[PDB]
């Protein structure tokens, strides 16, 4: 019999590999000791063989394979301005602008790539040719509810076409070989949003790994955008929640409670 | 004879490898057209050729450079709470305070690295041997005055060693191997600063790169550190800026106007 503290203390330290159960008779002192030295031996692994981040690594292959497949990378701010959130018609009073990390009188952290993305479209249109061809992979920042799949500081990949291509096919296509290259089954479901219209929604049973959408839209004309596109946006770590087995979300964020899954508190 | 916006504009236009003068006899739409033509076909043969950002490349040449010699790469918060800046040392009404970036009441953007890596090496004292090494590379935030060596925000690369080894010997062979391996030529200066006292500064010319620092210091105490320790931060932006010979550190950042140092406003 353990305390909702014990089983609290036990389940972090608890990793999807182990074969462990916390309902057995061995007491909670001796079931914490062999769980600490599992997840010693899981670091000091990691730190003589690997020594890489998941979501960093996760950064990298994800950054290989657009860049390999023609889209440039882009590196935008992550303050950006409030009213970049207007334009979006995220207006106040909106149940989204309430998840908007303010920053002074005329900043915030980005709850999303599109912004930043939409502009570089804009601009790359007077020097590339078609397609133009770009994505963003970084922090991006919302107010949340408490939640194993919701973070408050996360990390999204945005990819965007515009010009030739931008069609559904095109793009479904495009989100099947990324995912097949990961290794992440899905499937695509339509669904709405309130920012965008409808959207094509790449679920993993019932997490939602990304929000794809299929342009034009009314919402281009605000960003200077008359050309069609196609883009999406996914969580990287869903991502990894997904292709490691993670219970919680907080086991693939940005933490100091974690490191690449793993209880970085180790006391007793 | 050119207005002072005039000449703005073939500023930003301008790339370092231009030999072009904007005292000559050539009009300013004949100078502005020649530039906006350059800055076309540079950014066509980053996109048919190579299509890296070179903030993302940098960061990704320093994380391989530390992982291969047996750091471990961190990914920690860059929303962190207000209480770490208390613990640094950085109380209100000092000078370093002011350049906070308040989020809420209780958070801030992380100016500096030092504070989570103090609670990483604090942490994996309890699992790897030694000596601990980590590094860490992402956005810090301080308000700044305008300055072509100044962001708000910006990109630091922090390493630090903890146990033996923790020599000023060794983190200056540490920084000569790494700025050797990024061509980089520099000196070291003693200097201080008001929150690790005597620090060795990295200087390229008149330009701090880095601020290292010997462990150990009383300041440890506050951070359940009590062996010695020896560490750095670098600018990535002002590595680029050095490296590809950038007059305004703006042309190293996170931006939507400049792409790998080239203007983003190609209209006329
Ligand atoms: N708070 C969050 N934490 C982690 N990942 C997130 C978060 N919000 C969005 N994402 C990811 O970013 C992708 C694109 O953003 P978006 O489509 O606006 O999110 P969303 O539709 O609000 N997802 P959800 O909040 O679960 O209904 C999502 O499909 C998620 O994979
Ligand atoms: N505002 C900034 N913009 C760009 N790089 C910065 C900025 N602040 C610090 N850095 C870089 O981060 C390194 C470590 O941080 P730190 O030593 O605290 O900066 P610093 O001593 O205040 N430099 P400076 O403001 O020029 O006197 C510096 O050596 C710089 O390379
Ligand atoms: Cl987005
Ligand atoms: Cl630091
Ligand atoms: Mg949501
Ligand atoms: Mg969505
Ligand atoms: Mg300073
Ligand atoms: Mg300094």
């Amino acid at each position: 019999a353990l305390t909702k503290s014990q089983t609290d203390r036990l389940e972090v330290l608890l990793n999807p590999k182990d074969e462990i159960s916390l309902n057995s008779g061995k007491p909670f002192r001796e079931l914490e000791s062999e769980l600490l030295s599992r997840r010693k031996k899981d670091l000091q692994q990691i730190y003589a063989e690997e020594r890489e981040n998941y979501l960093g690594k996760l950064e990298r292959e994800i950054t290989r394979f657009f860049v390999d497949r023609g889209f440039l990378e882009i590196k935008s701010p992550i303050l950006i301005p409030l009213e970049y959130i207007e334009r979006m018609g995220i207006d106040n009073d909106t149940e989204l602008s309430k998840q908007i990390f303010r920053v002074d009188k005329n900043f915030c952290l980005r709850p999303m790539l599109a912004p930043n993305l939409a502009n570089y479209l804009r601009k790359l249109d007077r020097a590339l040719p078609d397609p133009i061809k770009i994505f963003e992979i970084g922090p991006c920042y919302r107010k949340e509810s408490d939640g194993k799949e919701h973070l408050e500081e996360f990390t999204m990949l945005a990819f965007a076409q515009m010009g030739s291509g931008c069609t559904r096919e095109n793009l479904e296509s495009i989100i099947t070989d990324f995912l097949n290259h990961l290794g992440i089954d899905f499937k695509i479901v339509g669904d709405s949003c309130m920012v965008f219209g409808d959207t094509l929604d790449v679920m993993h049973g019932d997490l939602e790994l990304s929000s794809a959408v299929v342009g034009p839209i009314p919402l281009d004309r605000e960003w200077g955008i008359d050309k069609p596109w196609i883009g999406a946006g996914f969580g990287l770590e869903r991502l990894l929640k997904v292709k490691h087995d993670f219970k919680n979300i907080k086991r693939a964020a940005r933490s100091e409670s974690y490191y690449n899954g793993i209880s970085t508190n180790l006391h007793h």
